[PDB]
């Protein structure tokens, strides 16, 4: 729960589209 990344609350981390 919450991009792992990029700290946006949305998606998954592993083909975030950042
Ligand atoms: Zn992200």
């Amino acid at each position: 729960v919450k991009c792992f990344n990029c700290g946006k609350e949305g998606h998954i981390a592993r083909n975030c589209r950042a």
